[PDB]
């Protein structure tokens, strides 16, 4: 029950575009996106100043969605 979850790898500000280098993989409660998702938050800016090690949620991405 230990699923990855991607995390801020660095200062990730608002309206921010996501990045490969800017996401990262985690363990961290409560889990936030899936790591599955890393690839589908890049080019997707957040919606929120998300500090470097701050869970990345779907409620915290602009035009980003499940898949």
């Amino acid at each position: 029950m230990n699923q990855e979850s991607v995390v801020a790898a660095v200062l990730i500000p608002i309206n921010t575009a996501l990045t490969v280098g800017m996401m990262t993989t985690r363990v961290v409660s409560p889990t936030g996106i899936p790591a599955e998702d890393i690839p589908r938050l890049i080019s997707m800016q957040v919606n929120q100043v998300v500090p470097m090690g701050t869970t990345l949620m779907p409620d915290m991405v602009k035009g980003y969605a499940p898949a």
